[PDB]
């Protein structure tokens, strides 16, 4: 029972802090009520902490083993009976499209119910994404598609993202996989695959979905001379679904991995045993990285919840330790060699780790609910007030924050959670050091942390014009200038934004130099990172302000007992956030200001 | 070719060309090991390293060590067996072992970067490696007889323990109960049980291992005052001859379940339980057990420190081969040229500054290490530094929990940097880098925590030594910023000098102050790690500087080809370090300036 949940937490920021309540009931949530709401967390959470977590440390001690001649991998049993436990409670289908058997609700909802599978197994969840991905490939297919999509997802079909190639990883365009052009319109898809998760997965599923980027014969280069491919890793009758023939899409490999071990990675390769890989052209149009960013800006979202998800057991789990073991006199009385022992939260070392991961792990759930809030059109209008637009833009600024600063800030303050246990946290008997290992993939699947800092300055903040920018940054400055028991808080935060601000004056400017003196845009790389790491820090203290503010409001209303414990504890995170965390950012805008193109001079030999 | 990727080039500059090292040799203690001996040894040492002792750092991870119940022994990995023979059959287990037990007098100095090639190839290796190294601290420390014991346990090359925690008695050694009970002929019967002994069984490397035990004579005081200590040999023997007797009463009953260091078998160890009494000798036939293993202690703590900091450096020069050969993307000024050249990846600059962050930190700890090291023996420090013997031992006590403490928490954090240059790849076992961040773990744990090693600093290499170690390195840090090309560096330490002074005052602040509020120590400890890494930043940024002018020196001398390279390299490095890490401590010195009780007053429940 390694998994420790936290849903009193997620239900203070989906309904006491941001409201996303106001639209259960009403247009497209309808027939979901609030009350509806916090009994399905409640479900998931308990089957997560008890059949999904069971098989945890299973799937790690007794890994995927591949059989090469039939190309198929066997999953350790365990861990398949907590894939049955998530299938059979329709959890692979949380916010799917009513038309595909789907309960509708906010994606707020929505990422709260898989944040506990990501705590407890996130592999378990990976293999569950094929209703997910039949969703996407529904929305982006033929009318002919569409009901393959429909068949595929009522049948729970598994799915696969398939981009990477030994030469192509972060450079997606450089991609030399083939597709042949066939008379009667389907494709003949030729090369070899890498790192494809859940490329095979034993006897979960009748079968596979694989989506394909492939480069059409004379196509042009890059990116854009891409197209996706629906390849099914078995033939099938496009009426009813009954599954024919196999493809030819074969595992080759699967990789021995620090961690995650139980998620299958595996080199896929695509006709090349003799028989042809046959895909089918998605919406029957040549647009294959914009189709497949549908399904990468959903694995983003993914990797950052997942990280957030294991920090915060991590957390619960150092805590629980902490609040039981018997070490030392308590400082004040240090020299008494008499003195009673003491157990070691009352160490103040031990405090300042246990609020540090706790802040962290909180400011972060924020960060992923408050991002889903910009994902429904009809949540963004009714908890912020802003139009389709602009909840488009805020969301996909978000989205590199989720993902960039989740995955790095997790791995990090995972470290204090081991910490925390002493020289046990080092033990497998602990799941802390599996948390790490698992965790550490998170900072590199779905687009490596410096991809993610590119995302988001050139992307998301310069061709969009810092619209979306501008308003995150307004709301901040709206609490800020908005009780007095909060007034270092606000003090504290406001000196944060502008050194955001003066961050991204700095890296603006060496844009625009960079017209100039081409060398110079090379600054805005050396700093873009611990840009987009500055903006996390920012909105998590921004956030858990926020959460001290509503705490406050509500042990004045009179809350006693759990109650007030809890938001006491809201109070406390924000004040050691804004007081501990926030100053840094002051010293990385100064060194931002100072950046130089000494390192970029510098030669290869020297290092 | 094999994992371990050594760094002897950087020793030497360090040993001789910085330290002057080189000064000592020849003459006195050392009239038989000159520079050019010492550089062979050193060379021979690396190349062992990367030879026949990497050989089984893979297999020592993937094949661990098990226990056999049938016979309380543990069994090793045959591969590993013959890396440790390949290390005993060269001498390498009597490097700086007193000439009278077999050795090779060296400077101490000299010594620990010898071993430096042990620790990044396979440090369980160096640590099964300590029994002779244990016999002289049991030499030094015993009666006359006691020696001649020692003595047949150096020759003969027994393995050796340290034999301290139990499970309620970690950080916290003076509550430990295993308890020593005098016998009619003046031995004792130690029982108890204790936990986490490293190297407690080793197969049959040895024919005996000595166990140096601390337990608590019958009607002994409380705390670690009342502990003495035992030397309990795993065979009775003959006095004189050294011949094997029969078995004696301490026997391991389990085998840890790691993250990562596997193959160091880390082990319960009971003492009179199994119905054969653990008989042992009062070291010296006195009572003073904390302070006889404390010798040991301070070895173990080098050690660790050494240890954790020979990983990042070759996880450093694992991630700088790969970047080189890597090629992914354009070229930052072809951004939007989508036909651009591919350029390898140290062109891009995350890359170049993840390479600079794990360089800097790895040669700046490596200056660290040996410095301290220098002061280890009183006539390198007369030699080099122009200090006698007094206060050379109190700079190494000063500078021993920055190479443990700020050298674990450092390796183990800018590992994560040399993961992630290798993309994808690093996640896989196929690299090192992976178990390297394992392996390391530890290093922040064992030997005492981060926090056991900044109350250390503080409480007793600082305050009880009222400064003057401290005020000591301060003024050589001073007379280098005193003193064109190195202007900025020196402003820039200027500032960072000042902002740990800001911090040592602070926190001595709060600690006087606790005389009339007792909870104002609480601060102290609130902020003593921070400190200890700060302390260990501006002493990283000092040696880095001081690198650099030594490198301007050769470079104005005409230096040219590889001599060329590695000195714009140290140049690039300080400027590196000192514009990108030191100035972080100005924030965090207002931090410390700032630190109140509010995360001590809060409800453990609120949490
Ligand atoms: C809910 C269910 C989801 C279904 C899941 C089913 C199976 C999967 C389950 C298992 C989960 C596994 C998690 C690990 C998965 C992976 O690692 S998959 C491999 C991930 N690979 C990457 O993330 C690529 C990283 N590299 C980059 O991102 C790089 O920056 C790119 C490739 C974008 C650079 O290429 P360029 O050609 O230079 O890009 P350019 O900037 O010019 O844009 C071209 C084109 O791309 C679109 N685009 C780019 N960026 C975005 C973003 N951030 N969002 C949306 N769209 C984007 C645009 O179409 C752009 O063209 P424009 O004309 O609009 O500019
Ligand atoms: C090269 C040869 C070496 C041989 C090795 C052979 C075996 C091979 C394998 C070993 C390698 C594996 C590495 C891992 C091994 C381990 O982990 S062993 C377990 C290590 N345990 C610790 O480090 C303890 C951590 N806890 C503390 O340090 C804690 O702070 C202590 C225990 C010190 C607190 O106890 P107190 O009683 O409160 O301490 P106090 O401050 O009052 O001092 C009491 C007494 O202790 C001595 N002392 C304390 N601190 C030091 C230091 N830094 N240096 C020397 N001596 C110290 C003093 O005697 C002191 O008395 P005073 O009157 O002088 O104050
Ligand atoms: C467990 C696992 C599962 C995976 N699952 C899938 C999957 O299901 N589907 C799929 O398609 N792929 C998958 N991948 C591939 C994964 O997304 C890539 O590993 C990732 O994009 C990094 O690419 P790479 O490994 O080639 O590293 P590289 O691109 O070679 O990067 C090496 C280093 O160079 C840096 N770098 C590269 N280009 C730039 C640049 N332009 N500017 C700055 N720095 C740069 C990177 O940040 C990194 O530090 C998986 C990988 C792993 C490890
Ligand atoms: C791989 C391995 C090998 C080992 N080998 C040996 C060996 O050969 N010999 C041996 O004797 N021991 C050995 N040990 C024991 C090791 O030194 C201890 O684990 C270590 O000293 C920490 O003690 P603990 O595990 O009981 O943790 P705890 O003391 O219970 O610490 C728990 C947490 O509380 C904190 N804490 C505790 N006391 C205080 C305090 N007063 N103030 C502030 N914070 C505090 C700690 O920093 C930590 O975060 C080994 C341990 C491991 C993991």
């Amino acid at each position: 029972s390694h998994y420790k949940s936290n849903v009193r937490d997620q239900v203070f920021n989906l309904f006491e802090v941001f409201g996303v309540d106001k639209v259960l009931g009403a247009d497209k949530f309808s027939d979901l009520d609030a009350d509806t709401a916090r009994e399905m967390l409640t479900e998931i959470a308990r089957l997560a902490e008890g059949p999904i977590a069971e098989s945890f440390v299973e799937g790690d001690r007794n890994p995927p083993v591949f059989d090469p001649e039939t190309h198929t991998v066997t999953l350790p049993e365990g861990f398949k009976k907590s894939m049955r436990a998530l299938f059979d409670g329709g959890w692979d289908k949380v916010g799917l499209a009513e038309h595909l058997g789907g309960i509708p609700m906010p994606r707020a909802l929505q990422w709260a119910l898989i944040e506990h599978i990501l705590g407890a197994n996130p592999a378990a969840y990976m293999y569950a994404m094929g209703p997910g991905m039949s969703e996407i490939f529904y929305n982006n297919g033929t009318d002919e598609q569409k009901k393959w999509a429909t068949i595929a997802a009522e049948r729970g079909w598994g799915a696969t993202m398939v981009l990477t190639e030994p030469d192509a990883g972060s450079d997606v365009g450089a991609g030399r996989t083939k597709a042949v052009q066939q008379p009667d319109g389907t494709w003949h898809i030729e090369g070899v695959k890498r790192f494809i998760t859940s490329a095979d997965s034993d006897d979960l599923f009748e079968n596979i979905m694989h989506l394909v980027l492939a480069r059409p014969e004379g196509a042009g280069p890059g990116t854009k001379g891409l197209s996706l491919f629906f390849v099914p890793k078995f033939h099938f009758d496009h009426e009813t679904g009954e599954i024919g023939e196999r493809n030819g899409v074969f595992v080759t490999n699967v990789e021995h991995k620090m961690g995650l071990k139980v998620s299958a990675t595996c080199e896929l390769s695509l006709g090349q045993h003799g028989i042809p890989a046959v895909g089918w052209l998605v919406g029957e149009v040549h647009n294959g990285i914009a189709q497949m960013f549908d399904v990468i800006e959903q694995a983003r979202m993914m990797v950052g919840t997942k990280a957030i998800a294991t920090l915060s057991t991590g957390y619960l789990n150092a805590l629980e330790y902490a609040k039981e073991r018997v070490q030392g006199a308590d400082m004040t009385q240090m020299t008494d060699k008499t003195a009673p022992r003491v157990t070691i939260t009352h160490h103040p070392d031990v405090r300042r780790s246990l609020m540090t991961q706790k802040a962290y792990a909180e400011g972060l759930r924020a960060i992923y609910l408050y991002t889903a809030t910009f994902q429904d059109a009809e949540v963004a209008q009714a908890v912020h007030g802003v139009d389709g637009d602009l909840a488009a833009r805020v969301n996909d600024l978000l989205l590199p924050i989720v993902k960039g600063f989740g995955s790095e800030t997790a791995y990090a303050k995972l470290t204090e959670s081991l910490q925390t246990l002493g020289g046990s946290g080092f033990l497998q008997d602990y799941p802390i050091e599996q948390y790490i290992r698992d965790s550490k993939i998170d900072s590199l699947y779905a687009g490596t942390t410096a991809i993610q800092a590119q995302d988001f300055f050139f992307r998301k903040i310069i061709r969009d014009k810092g619209q979306a920018l501008a308003y995150v940054a307004g709301e901040i400055e709206q609490f800020i200038k908005n009780n007095g028991r909060l007034k270092t808080e606000r003090e504290l935060l406001a000196t944060a934004l502008a050194d955001v601000q003066g961050m991204a004056a700095s890296l603006t400017g060496y844009l625009m130099a960079a017209q100039e003196d081409a060398a110079s845009i090379y600054k805005v790389g050396l700093g873009s990172v611990r840009f987009l790491m500055a903006v996390g820090d920012l909105l998590s203290g921004w956030l858990l302000a926020r959460q001290a503010a509503v705490a406050i409001e509500k042990l004045d209303a009179g809350a006693t007992g759990a109650d007030k414990s809890f938001y006491e504890g809201k109070i406390a995170a924000a004040s050691f956030f804004a007081k501990n965390m926030l100053p840094l950012l002051t010293s990385t805008r100064q060194i931002i200001e100072n950046l130089d193109n000494d390192v970029m001079e510098l030669d290869e030999a020297a290092f």
